[PDB]
This record gives structure tokens, sequence and C-alpha cells, in this order.
């Protein structure tokens, strides 16, 4: 059985991780409400794991990124799916870590093109 990326540079980065991507949060939605929104799953470095996506203009889209520990995590929070956080309905989506940087550096109200190199 050959499963899970152990790590490798040659060819295609492989530098992904366990994480997913919440949709439909309230514009008041706080770390605390992800945490225990993913109970089920073990948020990597806790609060310190999860990561909200903001407009050019600095509001809450409503989209939200979150880093877990294991694989297992992942295919667990796929099935808090069209789920129902406090008076609002949350949509679970399975993505890698290595998008949740680029859709971050480039979301914020204050990307500046990213950073000077280019």
């Amino acid at each position: 059985g050959s499963s899970g990326s152990s790590g490798m540079m040659l060819g295609p980065e492989g530098g992904e991780g366990y994480v997913v991507k919440l949709r439909g949060l309230p514009w008041s939605c706080s770390i605390e409400d992800v945490q225990n929104f993913l109970s089920d799953c073990t948020i990597h470095d806790g609060v310190a794991g999860v990561h909200f996506i903001y407009t050019r203009e600095g509001r809450q889209s409503g989209e939200a990124f979150v880093e877990l520990e294991s694989e297992d995590d992942v295919k667990l929070a796929l099935k808090k799916d069209r789920e129902s956080m406090g008076h609002r309905y949350i949509e679970v989506f399975k993505s890698h870590r290595t998008e949740m940087d680029w859709v971050l550096k480039h979301s914020g109200p204050n990307s500046a093109s990213g950073p000077s190199s280019g």
C-alpha cells in the first residue's frame, strides 16, 4: 500500500498538508466557532491552525481554511458538510495546504502583490 505523501522535492513540490475549507461562515465567525465546529477533527496547532479568508477590502468573505493533525481528520471534516453553525449553514471543502497558502496571501485586504521578489 502506497499512501500518504511522505515527502519529495523533485518534480511536483510535495509539501501539502491535511487541510479543509469552510464556506457559508457568518461574518462574525471566530476561530472558536471553527474549532468547536470541527470537533471530530484534530486541528493542528488549534487556534494556530485556522485561517479565515478576507476580501481585498478587509471583510469576511465567509471562506476559512483549517489545518488538521492527520488524514482521518480530513475525512471526518468532510462529514460536517452542509452543517449548521450557530444560525447559518457551513460547507466543508476538501483542500490541501499548498493552496491555503496562496488563497491567503492573495485574500487579505493587504497583499501588495505578495513579496517583493518576483
